[PDB]
């Protein structure tokens, strides 16, 4: 018997050991329809690594040994190929295809129709089986790069191959074939679980995870979730699976606790304002404009296919970098979700090719776009994009495509999707009218310098056009407040606890100082960051300042210097 | 005996297993003439994808199994290695070329009299039997391309062979073919059809999947007819094949009712004016006219190599870029059928090379053939361009060499067709002369002001001569309630139901507002736009206006606002 | 039976033949819920070689025997493999394959399940087991690099299986085991120990950069100092191990002084600035700044995991190199710590990617990118970073992670963090701007030099910015000293011991002939060993002055001579 | 250490195979105190050709070697480069 290297599914069928799926039903009959195709019997899929394909295949095998499918077919047979110890249980071509050639005349002498299916059917092109004269039936699956490059290559494999795309799954179907699963799970251990749960983890898996990605393979994952949560449960406790220890473990995954999660998306859009005053302050009418905006988005009143849009028109140090990674957590949980690009960095016009990728006859084909690469691996981010009077106007153009429809392509074909994430960009050049005042005027004015700079259209892009403000003295000492929090932070970050007591005035020329006519704040904020930390540590480490004491922050002699306590 | 590599065509034209297609007799004359040619006996064939000229040399293997040839091809024997089928047992290129004298070998050895063919012959070259004086017989057939980079760099091989173009097929001949083939395959699978729906199928083949090509693609068309049979008949009575599944087919691969596909397209022609003003108004003189000139064009009356063309003379926006857009979507039934192409960015001599190309050795060449490529997979589509006049002398000098012609040089060597595009020049160069009322002056100022941009008559060769104007206030305001009905539409979209009801108070404030000389009130649409969504989004996101809750778009004090219906 | 060389573990735990290893309980019940799971039930350990990277499923074993498991798998029964037992038969798979063969089924004639032992399968297969489908129970002990050489490259082992993180047993959480294991090695070697002494032991241990892991060298050292121990005992003497016994063991074993055992490394870090002067001096806002950084960074009031991060500028060499070296050696007394980096070659990108491990393609697969590899291999070191403004902008990124405490992955796949290395950079140029003396005026132009060329997160958790000036006089006369001392000392080392007292005038003109206000302490050493060495060795091999005399040096007519004392 | 295609010309003094030219010390000892400057101390010679100019730097160098130097020049060397044959000889200039 040279099936050493197959074994029947249909078998398993008639033994009743492989479950069903669902969905794909249509996409199995035009299988099937290809399966009687006489130009080419031999369809190909595609599809994202190892759904389950092979399910849908065998679901086609299951119907068939039901007495569901054409005579043609209905006495047919299907093997299942272990490709792998073809080309492992050999050392070389040569034997391996000695075995192959040995099972192909059986196959050729099959005593009825069959049919063998070959996961990562590329792998023998990386030919052979050019023996195909319909009585061989074969079906194929894999990313749409190996099929291109190595099937989609060849002339007789294209006459005798037709691509079967199919789709990512989505979210109600998901949760049917969730509720599918259920019970076969449910059985694997003697416990159910709580729907409610199942559909929350679903979508923890589409909200989150957001690298670990789901052509339903997130979906298995989710679900092996939920078995180690049965296990826990294995290990009062009740038969139904909770979704607290869903959370648990989505967080063990993650690393998030369950509060920041469970916000229904809209407790967070009753109280954004507040997280970013809470950390930044200064433009809260661009605040509030900004929140209501990505509501429209997330509540989709706006096109449900031009995703959000924004520049920034003021300097750094007020907070507007801040802003964007503050908002990004509070709308995405991950400070990390950022992702920086400088057109400084693409001014350069042929850099498009480490923007979105290369053809494979471009040296430059090692990596690609690093930005189409984050894309597909973040569907849910914020997208910075920094000055872009000088980026290449093409790549602009790149954007708009994003901007006007959520997507673009690479070089090589493969179509991006981005209905996830947004785009940001910043400017600061308005320094003309800059000051600290409100005189909408000057804002107006700047509006129309920015209006004249670039393409009117890329202007009809950005919905809420929003510009800083020269930080007020007020704001100012608030900042350097919330300094001297942090820094009381840092230094309960242990026993280490004495109380931090900074004179008004020092925080006033502390500020008055820092307020750098470009820069920002920034660097003030580092300085008296060394200024207190040194000698504060210095008397701390020295016992010229003891732990249950106040630290009196005082600016004497008209500049701040750490007070000690105790002599030396 | 290692004939393993080649096949006997002559056998199963013995086993009968071939089926001719018909016509192309001429052709294989030429071919039978060549194989009289004492000089070079060996012709190559020359013609495209899905051609599968293997039909023809298989027709010709038929032509001589029946005895119906010349005898000095008589015992000829026809067969044919595939040059992959030595790429495969290759250990290295001297095993390559090792089995190649194997069977040159037995080749050399003059047994009887034999002809060979190799398909994509070209591969040879990347050769080994150059030692072929003529004494044996081959045939091939590959791309031009390929064949110029290869056979036409050694003397020898080159003037041993003849560049034969097999030709594209008439779709009248297609029907022909199909034909011969429908018992054929009816018998393959037990099933009737009209022939007059399989005229239509082959017309929309034609017309669409251009990806494709005629006829074999048609072919694939009827076999997933068959298969969508091979499901019904087998899953009153229904055996046959009507349009219907061809619709079906047609559909799923361009997502489209077969209403706009079951069109003999003459109706929309003769109402092409009611879809336009339910979709653009304010052109009506401009409408008609373009109208009866593709009419002209679909009439035959029309020069048979003179695509269309349409003068623009207004801002932007105000229709003209929907009005292109309905054009694409109504004529051809797409809406990215419309390909941009802002002039002011080909102002530059070398924008020439960036857009058809130049000499091959350049920078800007292979930015070049946006258009060859473009026809190429549409051949009905639209050629838009804008501020033409300000574009570099040369690229309007190629734009005419296209449009005149309906085919123009590119940089890479070719004279690509357009016979089913539509030139679009787009630009206000004189609309300023107007007011929002028409003058023939200003108008034949604008005329003379733009026939001296150029040779008049590079004018005159546009199909036409046509401006636009300032919409009339009433007009105007009929546009905004196109658009506050587009809204209406979208809140409808979503169960969130609210009635817009826009005053004509706040219709002509909007619309005076937003009217400006620039672009009439374009931008306006967004502000307006800015103006509801804000305000209602607000009140949808606060608990304010409920669902049906009016929402009476009324201007108060100058300032249209719409009265929160339910105070917070 | 094939139990040839398996051991089922069951009988080792029963029979107590195991010692209780704790720490690590985590992993034990995540991979016993692994085991319950239907879709991945087999996981395999990833990790480098280690007592706890074996003495896992030991514990696990152990918590079985307990009956303290799941008691759907309480059932089981434990097992493991031995490679080079099973192996013994041949020299390639051969029977070895057949062993495996015979001993695959085993576990199917097993009523009552099991669980059995198999790592470095991947060297096995990389094809037999695919019949791990339901059928059996098993796991792995390798690593990442292992792990995506061989297993991850199937699909179909992932569909089965997990990962498993032990990445590292912390130094105090080695101490603990080792806390643990203190009574077991005694009842083993017969000898009380002096906990601190282990402790201290291992901590110098971890300070000192071996091939063996954390607790790896523990145990090793650990346990062979104590059968030293043991068997000098038998041959005063307590039971107790000598702390200083160990001491000198490690002292020798590493070749570095005991000397470093002493001090305790803090009142060395509170007189630091001692040796920091005598080696160079000149600039006390170095010291001090490095000083109290280093001390901060060890008090942990600053973030706990990032060591300190300095950038200097002004001269070159002129003690920079000098300072770098001179705290490498206060910090560990080793040239070694020092590593080098230059950013003159990193300018270019793929130089980036090489240094930064090697893709198994497009480079040979290195151990890792020459930073890297040193990062991996030698945690206690030197991280110099010089003119760094010359290298490109993605390195500047990467380096601003890793000074954040951050880590990239590797062509191992290990992220490496400089948890216990030094860094620096550099910059240039600002001495030329610095005029004579330090002024606070050029710092503020240069300080913005560096923000607006880099970037001002960059800048922060950099600890300091500390500049130098050009040399003066009473320095330059120290320096130079300093080095004729040294001078002197190293020919003291040859045999030939003559005294050297020579001209401070002279020494005045030397060094004023040798500061340049560009290259400052680095050429003098050159031009005094010019002038000296060959002076020496004409005189000695002279005669003209032997041992037990005064090398006089004195100047004369802008010369200075070595002038001798016994004239041919 | 690629100095292959420079050559040591203090050297070349000490190996005394030059030939000790005179005229023009003065311009010597300008050239000294400007190398003696901190302002701007790289000048330009303005040299008709064929002067043997080279003459000239070669009689600085060997005043060089020989304590007729500002003390901060004290061990400076002077060495040629063949520019020319340097930058022309490239046929591709990115190796150059």
């Amino acid at each position: 018997n040279l099936s050493k290297f197959c074994i029947d599914m249909t078998a398993m069928a008639r033994e009743g050991k492989i479950d069903p799926v669902i969905g794909r039903e249509e996409e199995i009959r035009r299988v099937i329809r290809i399966l009687s195709r006489r130009t080419k019997n031999n369809p190909v899929l595609i599809g994202e690594p190892g759904v389950g394909k092979t399910t849908i295949v065998e679901g086609l095998a299951q119907r068939i040994v039901n007495a569901d499918v054409p005579d043609n077919l209905a006495a047919c047979k299907l093997l299942s190929l272990d490709v792998g110890a073809l080309v492992a249980g050999s050392k070389y071509r040569g034997e391996f295809e000695e075995r192959m050639k040995g099972v192909l005349k059986e196959i050729q002498e099959s005593k009825e129709t069959i049919i063998l299916f070959v996961d990562e059917i590329h792998l023998l092109m990386g030919l052979k089986p050019m023996l195909a004269r319909g009585q061989l039936h074969c079906i194929g699956a894999t990313t749409l790069a190996e099929y291109r490059k190595y099937i989609e290559k060849d002339a007789a494999f294209e006459r005798r191959f037709q691509q079967v795309l199919v789709k990512e799954p989505s979210i109600t179907e998901t949760i049917s074939i969730l509720r599918g699963l259920k019970e076969k799970y449910e059985v694997h251990h003697g416990v159910n679980i709580a729907d409610a749960a199942i559909v929350a983890a679903a979508n923890l898996a589409a909200r989150y995870l957001t690298s670990r990605r789901l052509p339903d393979s997130a979906v298995d994952l989710i679900d092996e979730a939920a078995a180690a949560v049965r296990v826990a449960r294995e290990s009062m406790i009740t038969d139904v699976v909770g979704p607290d220890q869903i959370n648990e473990i989505v967080a063990r995954w993650t690393g998030i606790p369950v509060t920041r999660l469970k916000t229904s998306e809209k407790e967070k859009l009753l109280h954004m304002e507040q997280a970013l005053s809470k950390i930044v302050v200064g433009q809260k009418e661009a605040v509030q404009s900004v929140s209501n905006a990505i509501r429209l988005q997330r509540s989709g009143l706006s096109n449900p296919n031009q995703p959000p849009s924004f520049l920034f028109c003021g300097p750094s140090g007020t907070g507007k970098t801040l802003l964007t990674k503050a908002l990004a957590e509070f709308l995405f949980d991950d400070p990390k979700s950022m992702i920086r690009f400088d057109m400084s960095e693409y001014q350069e016009r042929h850099s498009l090719s480490r923007m979105i990728g290369a053809p494979p006859g471009y040296v430059g084909h090692d990596a690609g776009g690093q930005l189409t690469e984050a894309l597909r691996r973040r569907p849910f981010s914020i997208l910075l994009f920094d000055e872009v009077e000088k980026a290449a106007k093409e790549v602009l153009t790149v954007l708009l495509q994003l901007m006007d429809d959520g997507r673009i392509t690479d070089g090589q074909g493969r179509v991006v999707d981005a209905k996830n994430c947004i785009v940001v960009m910043t400017s600061n050049l308005g320094a003309e009218y800059l000051s600290r005042a409100i005189d909408p005027t000057t804002r107006e004015l700047v509006m129309n310098t920015l209006r004249n700079y670039f393409l009117p259209e890329f202007l009809n892009r950005i919905s809420s056009i929003v510009i800083f403000n020269r930080l007020t003295r007020r704001e100012i000492r608030k900042i350097v407040d919330l300094r001297i929090a942090e820094i009381q932070k840092r230094l309960t970050d242990n026993d280490r606890n004495v109380t931090i007591k900074v004179s008004d005035e020092a925080k006033d020329k502390l500020g008055a100082q820092g307020y750098s006519p470009v820069y920002g704040a920034r660097p003030l904020q580092r300085l008296l960051e060394k200024e207190v930390l040194n000698r504060l540590a210095i008397l701390i480490l020295r016992g010229q300042i003891r732990e249950g004491e106040v630290a009196c922050v005082e600016l004497v002699d008209g500049k701040v210097q750490v007070l000690p306590n105790h002599p030396d």
